[PDB]
């Protein structure tokens, strides 16, 4: 009763047109905002043995875990299998192998191999996620080819190959207090929807964070490794873990007259939707970004946005290219003297199921949400925004089968938001795990699509709140709560 009246006030106040107030009211109950919960504990070991007798194959850039994990494992009565990095692909007997571990043929070659010993892993463990992340291109590379292109060549190629009619995946990287692995965390979101298109792979997601004064030793990683054997993501410390699950959020924002905001993939859907939203809100100056050149359309929406009092330019950038995104924050600074604000919108959809998707598909998905919003923040860093906002998905947390590499990419924003506080960037750092809008089987579910007011208000509140990352879900209160149970 509240709430519609609360509305009423809005559209007479007239923030709202009448009909805006009808559409949000229609939305009611509806339209709730999540924010990860974490439940900690006290980590007490286990047995050191998988629970079934059967092959363990283990990925290492290296072979610090070699001996660690025979010396665990001394006993255990099945094959041992130790892959590490080498220029070529080559059987080292008896269990050893090196290959290029971004090389599918290599991944075949492996497979082919294990085959004709009649060798079918159960327990598989990828562990070649390491290093620092750094907002460098080089850097940037490593780290995917160390997770989620090695991952995509070994999902590929094990199915491919039917190796594993069944496998348990335990993908682990390090991290450390003080840092953060926006890249290493998101595969979290890949694996996931690994697990939903062969759900007789089951996929676990490790990290092994040190912490100041209490390394993680390689036995204690073995430790963990036992553990997760005996027991999708866990933050393990050496004396403490933690698990993460949506929960509602527990119980005002506006761009500012002269503000001067970016919208990537302001021509889009959700991009064009909020730059109107804006240019209501306040005489601002909006610069809408895009690959494409001008067209009619373009003009169009630029005509639409100064009708309701912006100033409003179209400035064709790829923003996955770091000097294209560079010289865009350039030009808008000597364009207009400086930049308050960034919605990051851009983005693309191409679902395809891992065993039809191509290195080159995952390359052009994540291209904007993983170099994009590096290149943005990076090329960003001396403005004094207001508000840093990336539109990431709900398959980042709930993907459908067909979106890995799309799931990978929105969760990386989500993580990136650490990266902003770690660095103390200025202003308000979000990404919004937005679901399907009605604006630009689900049915079953007892879900439905966001409605263009629902999800504006939804940004609203978004805004005002205190989380760096929320998830916006549409559709009835308790079949949501099963949902993410
Ligand atoms: N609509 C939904 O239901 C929904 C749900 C969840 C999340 N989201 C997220 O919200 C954002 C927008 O969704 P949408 O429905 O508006 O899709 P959309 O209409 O395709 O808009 C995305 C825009 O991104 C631009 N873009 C792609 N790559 C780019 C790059 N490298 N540099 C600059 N611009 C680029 C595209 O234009 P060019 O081809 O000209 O570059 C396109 O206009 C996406 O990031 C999406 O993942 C949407």
């Amino acid at each position: 009763t509240m709430q519609i009246e609360q509305i009423v006030k809005k559209v007479k106040e007239c923030s709202l047109t009448p009909e805006e107030g009808l559409e949000l009211i229609k939305s009611l109950g509806k339209t709730h905002l999540y924010e990860m919960v974490w439940d900690r504990h006290e980590f007490k070991g286990s047995k050191k043995f998988p629970h079934t007798k059967e092959p363990i194959l283990f990925f290492c850039e290296d072979d610090s875990m070699y001996t660690v994990m025979k010396r665990q494992l001394e006993g255990y009565e099945a094959p041992f299998i130790y892959v590490t990095s080498g220029e070529r692909f080559e059987d080292c007997r008896n269990g050893r192998f090196t290959m290029n571990f971004t090389k599918g043929e290599d991944y075949d070659a492996l497979c082919g191999v294990l085959r004709s010993q009649n060798i079918r892993p159960r327990h598989i463990i990828h562990f070649l996620a390491a290093g620092l992340f750094k907002n460098t291109e080089d850097a940037m590379r490593k780290q995917l080819n160390k997770s989620l292109y090695s991952l995509f060549q070994m999902f590929q190629a094990f199915m491919a190959n039917k190796l594993c009619p069944k496998a348990e995946i335990l993908y682990l990287y390090e991290n450390a207090e003080g840092e953060v692995q926006p890249i290493y965390n998101a595969v979290e979101s890949f694996l996931k929807t690994v697990q939903a298109e062969n759900p007789n792979f089951t996929c676990k997601a490790a990290e092994l964070k040190s912490m100041f004064d209490e390394p993680f030793t390689k036995q204690h990683i073995a430790d963990v490794i036992s553990f997760e054997w005996n027991n999708c993501f866990t933050c393990y410390e050496p004396r403490h873990y933690y698990k993460r699950q949506l929960q509602r959020v527990k119980k005002s924002f506006s761009v500012k007259k002269n503000g001067v905001y970016l919208i990537t993939g302001g021509a889009g859907g959700l991009g064009y939707l909020f730059a109107e939203y804006l240019a209501k809100q306040a005489e601002v100056k909006l610069i809408l970004t895009g690959r494409s050149p001008a067209s009619r359309e373009t003009a169009q929406k630029l005509s639409a946005l100064e009708n309701l009092g912006a100033e409003a330019l179209y400035v064709p950038a790829d923003i996955s290219k770091e000097k294209e995104t560079d010289a865009l924050i350039k030009y808008i600074k000597q364009t207009f003297g400086e930049l308050n604000g960034i919605l990051h919108s851009a983005g693309l959809v191409k679902d395809a199921f891992i065993i039809k998707k191509t290195k080159e598909s995952i390359e052009e998905v994540i291209a904007p949400k993983v170099f994009g919003t590096v290149w943005l923040d990076k090329a960003a860093e001396e403005e004094p925004l207001d508000f840093f906002v990336m539109f990431s998905s709900l398959s980042a947390v709930l993907p459908n089968a067909g979106q890995s590499d799309y799931a990978f990419a929105n969760g990386c924003m989500d993580g990136f938001t650490q990266y902003r506080s770690m660095k103390g960037r200025p202003g308000k750092t979000l990404s919004i795990n937005w679901p399907l809008w009605d604006a630009g089987a689900l049915r079953h579910a007892g879900l439905e699509l966001l409605s263009a007011q629902a999800g504006l208000a939804a940004f609203q509140d978004s805004m005002s709140r205190s989380a760096s990352q929320l998830a916006v879900i549409s559709g009835d209160k308790d079949r949501i709560s099963e949902l993410l149970s």
